[PDB]
């Protein structure tokens, strides 16, 4: 029993984190095969941040300007390109400790756990969900670029983030491993505000299950609700609609505890309506959303 | 800037963690150089556990009833001691993945990462502390014993907990790696409650200065107290007696906000004295325990 805010054990990303320097901007990129991925924005000072042309930066830029260390060795670049705003440097070794893995681009609601690295080297990681608003409420400072967010299935790491940006309302941007932004966001030094932050009911359904599974029931309440009703308050809230896809992937949970979802619908449909009256559940005093069904099932079994 | 519950890369003692079977019972052991560390609950039965007496199930063990594996691979056992409520079972093969060690035992109030495992293989990684009571709110499930708690300083790892059980108010217990138990609480199967949970007020300080530097700042009051004033406030709300010895530890971070430490505990006073109102501090809707001072500078600094 007992649920907390967990991430994957990181040990197959650190093996994969390397320091990535070019002229004075040095950052993170992720070694895989022969191949190092970081972001483009390593070729610019913060300057050229204000109002930068990568291609024509890029130019003046051969594979000896770019340094790439592991660990105290050095890597030696034998190419570069561009993919959207990642830069691919190909390397003449390839990564002795290359895990299994793949490229992913997740939806909003998708959790995944960032390995925070400053200099090539890890300093921490967590748990954390893709915003509704493509965003990431992640804990960066400067140096950490390159950082990256994956998922395990196994022995598979599927790397879903890499870090390039945080905007002036200290919320975080960035890419997939193709180097295509999450969101409108661009990697320019310019006013980018984020969209609403909507709250993933699917994630606070799941959560709430969670809550029921590990002894924490004082909530669940004598009422019922449709998807349309809940969905009336959902939108009042700042909630994001609940779809018949989202009851589905609850079924799990719904089977397991014996509470039909549209059941905890109404028990959340109190709960934003009354609030906590100064409550907790699982220890928390608002609704948490950074678990999916899947983590809780996850979580809740026991998967290696 | 974002400020999030943080766990130490967990890469160094995943290539520690080995599976340990005794009879039907099957939990985790830590591998490091060549002794397997593990609870020695790992010798009973569901039965046993009501009443053991560890040295008379122990004289009906030998060395090759303890099935230890690392990965895929079977360990030799050549050797096996109980040193309080641990089992030392010599191997005789040196854990190849050792990284420089140190254990250590820690005092309630501070923080460590668990790695979560099943049959010797990691499930998550999470930070969590060691309770005024000597419990942890951790996520374990069966099998999860002999998962550990440790800290990292660069690449010293410092295991400070190992997981034994969970009492019937699914808080957990565990021993350091000396195999003592932190509080009062036995390997047996029997009535064992947790004494009160109070907060840990040095680390709510640390966190309220965490919440000044990335930004929050709407609790910040026009007044001050002194200790013994904040104290009887603090003693009200179960919160723990904060000493000079807690406003030493809080220096730097009083100095990087130029926030007296008396200052901020009247902030704290008033908060726990009209509540948060609705409103968050670090996306939290209640006072947050589980960062020490240390941790904050940690992160705030980005230390690898
Ligand atoms: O945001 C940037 C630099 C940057 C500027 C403009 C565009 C792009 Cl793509 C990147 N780096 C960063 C990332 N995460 C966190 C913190 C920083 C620096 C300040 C402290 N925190
Ligand atoms: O508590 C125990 C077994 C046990 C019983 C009595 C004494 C001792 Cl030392 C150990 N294992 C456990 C640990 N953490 C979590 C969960 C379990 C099982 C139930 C599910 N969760």
């Amino acid at each position: 029993s007992g649920f907390r805010k967990m991430a994957f054990p990181s040990g197959k990303v650190e093996g994969c984190m390397v320091q990535v320097t070019c002229g004075t901007t040095t950052l993170n990129g992720l070694w895989l095969d022969d191949v190092v991925y970081c972001p483009r924005h390593v070729i610019c000072t913060s300057e050229d941040m204000l109002n930068p042309n990568y291609e024509d930066l890029l130019i003046r830029k051969s594979n000896h300007n770019f340094l790439v260390q592991a660990g105290n060795v050095q890597l030696r670049v034998i190419g570069h390109s561009m993919q959207n705003c990642v830069l691919k440097l190909k390397v003449d070794t390839a990564n002795p400790k290359t895990p299994k893995y793949k490229f992913v681009r997740i939806q909003p609601g998708q959790t995944f756990s960032v390995l925070a690295c400053y200099n090539g080297s890890p300093s921490g990681v967590y748990q954390c969900a893709m915003r509704p608003n493509f965003t990431i409420k992640g804990s960066f400072l400067n140096g950490s670029c390159g950082s990256v967010g994956f998922n395990i299935d196994y022995d598979c790491v599927s790397f879903c983030y890499m870090h390039h940006m945080e905007l002036p309302t200290g919320v975080h941007a960035g890419t997939d491993l193709e180097g295509n932004f999450y969101g409108p966001f661009v990697d320019r030094q310019t006013a980018q505000a984020a969209g609403t932050d909507t709250t993933i009911t699917v994630n606070v359904l799941a959560w709430l299950y969670a809550a029921v599974i590990n002894g924490d029931r004082w909530f669940l309440n004598r009422f019922t609700t449709t998807l349309n009703d809940f969905n009336l308050v959902a939108m009042k809230y700042n909630y994001e609609p609940l779809t018949q896809d989202h009851v589905d992937i609850l079924g799990p949970l719904s089977a397991q505890t014996g509470i039909a979802v549209l059941d905890m619908c109404a028990s959340l449909k109190e709960l934003l309506q009354n609030g906590m009256n100064g409550r907790t559940i699982l220890g928390s005093a608002l609704l948490e959303d950074e678990f999916t069904p899947f983590d809780v099932v996850r979580q809740c079994s026991g998967v290696t």
